[PDB]
């Protein structure tokens, strides 16, 4: 996260860290508890290469990563069958538990918006995760969960940008509508934050927006953050996960 | 160039370096001289994002990188206007020099295909550059040129290939129409060869059929090198480049 | 630490933390506790140079480096003036802190030897720090601090392994007076655990034999740790720090 | 070597670079040529742990690293028995090649000095070698021999300098008299320089003054490059190395 500050404890019970075999029990991407036995994350993740599950672990909200670890086996990896690069889209996974979490003030899930919704241009966000604090700087020990505030911004808009300074034509599209866009050169997600939520407060109630995709880099100029848009894959979550 | 061996001195007239500038004007990507007056390279070498034209210089063949440098200016950078990543294609781009060469035996252009020449399998094909004999491997010094033949595949046959060990749909293309396959686990292209040519000799007369694009790895298992198919982009390249 | 085990909560509460500022306040070198107002290390952890005291912190006793940090400020860094090298000897300094610390069964003083101890091998001695757990191997997070139990070897015969596989003639001393040799090829210190304590249990009370000083990598053969022999410079250390009341 | 320029090809026919077996034949010290037979380097370049002879090589004079090799065997390794490290001292060895070299105008032997020489300070002498052109700067391809001029500055001079900002006692030596000192914060040799030789033009000879041993990087304020004085060490080398 750039630009960001440490979350309160009692801030996105939802937040998990996808967990890589190595030397350690390595965070490598985010996701979000979105049922008791169901984490959201990016394809990138975990594709589009088909990944041992031995090797893979889940983590549920801790404010530190690694220090107070509880590390959860996944039983399936259900990646979208249209995805082959975030760039191309369908950028969105489904990881299946083994078990299903006791869920508690502390760790609970996030709420899925209505396919109807329209999270507007200029509607304060939060996106949150363990990423790189800016290009190339990674998150300090002791690894605090961070938060950043990132204004949605018009997918037409976002497109516009990202042909400033750029060869590609001005017909020819880079931000898919599949896609969500958050963020400026104050604020943004990173490497490493991959997969977790860009979450947006609408009625009281917490609704995921995005998942963290893609972009150029982080907070750097006309090169906001690009998101999965959740609304687009709605249908293809609920063929998986129960309502 | 996985699997190669050091090209004769007699060989590919039309290999150039691209060079950036910084401690010293290094390598990063291949090419080819089509015109006296112009580089045919991939666009992910010099895009999507504009570059500043003064931080890069050509480099005409050479036997040795480094070692005989004779740096030209360019004047322009054309990227095809389809080109955002090579995985979405249209991985294409120009290089107007600011003078045109003296072209010789040693040093001259390579012909581009008729746009009916498929390249079949089983046809002589070579890919040529100063990039990483293996993953991860720089080409040690002195820097020679290096040169593999690479068997071409069909696209329908490499775009199966890249769905084995993969969670992407069978009926969602991977390698497009606007690309090109060729190479196995022995003998590929690799990172510093992007840019460069595979030229395929058809009557007697080499042809570029390839600009080296993208990969999974190089000479991985079911991962066959992808490069952009010049037979597609002929017209966006003569509305630059003035026939002979 | 090479070949050790996690250390128990109630055990070494004299190791400390050498932290420099970065992007964070960054682990580079181990310290002991030897008076509540100064740490005992080694010369090459802060020296022979000069360095800025506003860049340095210490970190008292932690189980997991960086998660429970209250880092305090240095007012003195005195390097002993015979100092250059590890391998010419003199490895030892000393920092003294703004303010004297509140000691605790958690956080207390390490006992220095008599003059006298010499530490023969088959005394039970334990090195501890947050170094690499094995040649360029850093220590996986959350850091525990670690323990190994090394087996001290006699200056002569660690002088004698240091000559295998060298050009250096046997009459040429490797090993110095001032140093003392522990740990072998499963047991060590490592990157890290310099300026660290080795504490040997004579007679029920843990005495600080050694700075964690040098070696030719970690755990290799025939090339056993180095650490300053602190009975060597208690002179010196007793110069600065004075003596419990 | 920091704020140096390429050498031309006529200087410095002495110059060896040594090689060690890997990906590639990689310098990684210098050495001097001062007999047929024998090579001049520092220990640490060799030592203090016995090497394979197998995974070592000397190349004479060449302008650029790598590009004309002719790789030479070594038959015997002789590091001084007094050394451990460098800043203790004896950073001395000798290479016995497998055969005598044929010597030339472009590759031939240097003059060792007289053990009465005192090069006086001040003197300009110069250091020669392919290491860093900067702390953590890389040599850039083509790699050329670079030079420069340095003068000679007094041992006791030199030790005070290694004592401004150092915890060491000013009555603490840091710079023995088995060791010679030259540079400043424009020019030095650096790593990959070390084993190389510093030579004075002494009554129309050159003469090697120095061994490129150690220092606390390179160009540092009060941290001038440290030699192994030859002089001190005469009697060792002629213990081996036939007089002309």
């Amino acid at each position: 996260i750039v630009g960001g500050q440490e979350a309160p404890r009692s801030k996105w019970p939802w937040q998990v860290s996808l967990r890589v075999h190595g030397p350690y029990w390595m965070h490598f991407c985010g996701g979000s508890l979105i049922h008791p036995q169901w984490v959201l994350t990016a394809a990138h993740c975990v594709g589009p290469d088909v990944k041992d599950l031995a090797a893979l672990r889940v983590q549920l909200r801790e404010q530190h990563l690694y220090y107070q670890d509880q590390l959860l086996p996944v039983s399936r990896i259900i990646v979208h069958p249209q995805f082959y690069t975030a760039q191309i889209g369908a950028d969105i996974a489904l990881l299946e538990l083994e078990e299903p979490v006791k869920v508690s003030s502390h760790v609970h899930t996030v709420t899925l918006p209505p396919a109807s919704e329209t999270f507007p241009p200029g509607m304060p966000c939060w996106v949150t995760g363990w990423g790189d604090v800016d290009n190339d700087e990674r998150l300090p020990p002791p690894f605090p969960l961070k938060q950043v505030k990132v204004p949605i911004m018009e997918n037409h808009i976002c497109d516009a940008k990202y042909h400033l300074g750029a060869y590609t034509g001005d017909d020819v599209r880079i931000v898919r509508d599949d896609m969500l866009c958050a963020g400026n050169t104050r604020r943004d997600s990173c490497q490493g934050d991959s997969g977790g939520p860009l979450v947006c407060k609408v009625n009281g109630t917490w609704l995921q927006a995005g998942v963290v995709s893609w972009g150029e880099g982080c907070a750097q100029p006309n090169r906001p953050g690009i998101y999965t848009r959740v609304t687009y894959y709605l249908d293809w979550i609920h063929h998986y996960v129960p309502k």
